[PDB]
């Protein structure tokens, strides 16, 4: 009667098919990205939008916990249990996440409504951001050739 697609096997699709991935994301995102004007303590936003995206993968949209030898417990899972309304979160043991993935379902379909990633994170001066942008295409390419 409605018959939505499932939180598994979008995941699924998401993780592997680019130009999916992009036509499940909105534009612009309620997160705009916000950094720091170079003096410190100033506020700041960027218009995000699709040429500053970074792809994703399956071992980042996975349900666990992972163990680096010189970080800690790294965690990633969805933290809401809903039927429509749940979103991501990455990050280590009791410290603050750095990826952020808010999901919606309306029709039946799936679709991104924000967006949080280390790529644009707060360490990144504005002077320098418009060369991080390209930087992460260049991923991107060597992901969207390679995953159809």
């Amino acid at each position: 009667g409605a018959e939505e697609e499932d939180f598994k096997t979008f995941l699924q699709k998401f993780t592997s098919s680019a130009s999916f991935q992009y036509s499940r994301i909105k534009f612009p995102l309620k997160s705009p990205i916000a950094l720091l004007k170079d003096d410190g303590e100033t506020e700041q936003t960027f218009p995000f939008t699709r040429e500053k995206w970074a792809l994703l993968d399956e071992e980042t949209l996975k349900e666990g916990r992972t163990t680096e030898e010189e970080g800690g417990t790294y965690i990633s899972h969805f933290t809401v249990n809903e039927p429509a309304h749940k979103e991501f979160e990455a990050g280590y043991d009791e410290s603050e996440p750095s990826l952020r993935v808010v999901f919606e379902l309306t029709d039946g379909k799936w679709y991104v409504t924000d967006c949080y990633n280390d790529w644009y994170n707060f360490d990144l001066p504005i002077n320098e951001l418009e060369e991080t942008i390209q930087a992460v295409q260049e991923e991107n390419k060597a992901f969207e050739e390679l995953h159809p």
